């Protein structure tokens, strides 16, 4: 599975979903997650993220390992998203800020 990590929070550009062949992204208020059972590891979304927030799970940074289980858990509760929409309004101010998990909204 590919995993969405920290920099997606408060950016949520959603470019990643246009390229997903199996529609396995699920939508929260200010973050997206990949459903690990659905992902076919095609790696097509990883170059599309402007925030460079998607990683193969075997390449998730050490300080972002929490995101693996978070994607698995929230994917089970959030609605499926299959079409790109506009980025959050201040996405570029928050792109690159570290430690945005304290801002995640359920
Ligand atoms: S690696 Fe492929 S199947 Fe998995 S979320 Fe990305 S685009 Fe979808
Ligand atoms: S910012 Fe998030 S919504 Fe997709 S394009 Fe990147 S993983």
């Amino acid at each position: 599975a590919f995993v969405v990590t920290d920099n997606c929070i408060k950016c949520k550009y959603t470019d990643c979903v246009e390229v997903c062949p199996v529609d396995c992204f699920y939508e929260g208020p200010n973050f997206l997650v990949i459903h690990p059972d659905e992902c076919i590891d095609c790696a097509l979304c990883e170059p599309e993220c402007p925030a460079q927030a998607i990683f193969s799970e075997d390449e998730v940074p050490e300080d972002m390992q929490e995101f693996i289980q978070l994607n698995a858990e929230l994917a089970e509760v959030w609605p499926n998203i299959t079409e790109k929409k506009d980025p959050l309004p201040d996405a570029e101010d928050w792109d690159g800020v570290k430690g945005k998990l304290q801002h995640l909204e359920r």
